[PDB]
């Protein structure tokens, strides 16, 4: 029996960094949506456990905030405006899976606050939060500065928008089982490990990001995690908690790392150049995400 499914999401569902991209030569080429994102792979695995998903749409796109779920997405450089992701849903849709939230919290703007490197032209959206506060002051600004109230501001835009997302889904796809996917762990509980470059890498997991900045970063990810979990709890959604089991597949677990480094090179090439991972899941990181998602879907369809 087909299970009409829609995948939606930010670049942790699109899988920024894995190539080939789908819609290469089109407007959605700027979504940097791999052909083999966790959605594509979970389908495959579920097919062979005899679960047959009839994917109706996969509208994940990098840079997508939560509100792009109901607002038009403006792609970079004049590419075009993408329709709201909610438009991909049908009343006969039975399953919705994706990750939304990191961009609204602005996890991208947080890396650029702690990295001068990142504050230069890169393909990672956003501006630093305080463009004048300096890169290294970063673990301080967020823990003590104006960054501390700013986090709480954003955290509250997050609850409200997750809550709204979970209700437009409930409205549009009344029968849909809703699955909210969590972000996998970036930084381990033992930051010391980020201090070494990963086998084959010359550059550190998190480039110029003050090491002292590392524990705040996790703290920020724990929160975000906890916000998404209450959102699904209170919304009637199921949540896939990747953060709780990627504890040893972080940016800094060397060869078991599931996160490509900040400045490490993806598979993506633009003129004769690899675009860096920018801290997005890699092949392994995508295999986990793929596994974990397959796993819960199985749970819920049984």
């Amino acid at each position: 029996d087909p299970v009409p499914t829609v995948f939606f999401g930010d670049s942790y569902t699109a899988n920024f960094g894995i190539a080939p991209v789908t819609n290469q030569d089109s407007e959605r080429g700027w979504c940097f949506q791999a052909k083999e994102n966790y959605p594509a792979v979970a389908t495959r695995s579920l097919a062979d456990k005899g679960i047959t998903l009839d994917v109706q749409a996969d509208v994940s796109c990098g840079g997508a905030l939560i509100h792009h779920f109901w607002e038009k997405q403006e792609l970079p450089f004049g590419a075009g405006e993408l329709p709201p992701q909610q438009d991909a849903l049908k009343q006969d849709t039975q399953l919705t899976v994706g990750s939304l939230g990191g961009n609204t919290l602005g996890f991208n703007r947080i890396l650029k606050q702690c990295s001068d490197e990142l504050r230069k032209p890169s393909l990672l959206p956003g501006d630093p939060v305080d463009g004048d506060e300096p890169a290294a002051k970063c673990g301080e600004f967020f823990g003590t500065g104006d960054g501390k109230q700013w986090l709480d501001d954003q955290f509250e835009r997050v609850g409200a928008e997750l809550e709204e997302l979970l209700d437009r889904i409930g409205y549009f796809a009344p029968d849909a089982k809703r699955v909210l996917v969590g972000y996998p762990r970036l930084v381990p509980e033992d930051t010391t490990k980020c201090l070494t470059a990963a086998p084959g890498q010359t550059q550190l997991p998190f480039a110029d990001i003050p090491q002292d900045a590392l524990p705040v970063l996790d703290q920020i990810q724990k929160r975000l995690n906890d916000a998404m979990k209450k959102a699904a709890a209170d919304g009637g959604a199921d949540f896939v908690d990747l953060y709780a089991g990627t504890g040893a597949n972080t940016a800094c677990d060397g060869a078991d790392r599931g996160i490509g480094g900040l400045l490490e090179d993806s598979q993506l090439e633009l003129l004769g150049t690899k675009i860096p991972w920018y801290a997005h899941p890699n092949d392994k990181g995508r295999d986990i995400q793929a596994k974990q998602v397959a796993d819960k879907i199985e749970e819920i369809l049984n």
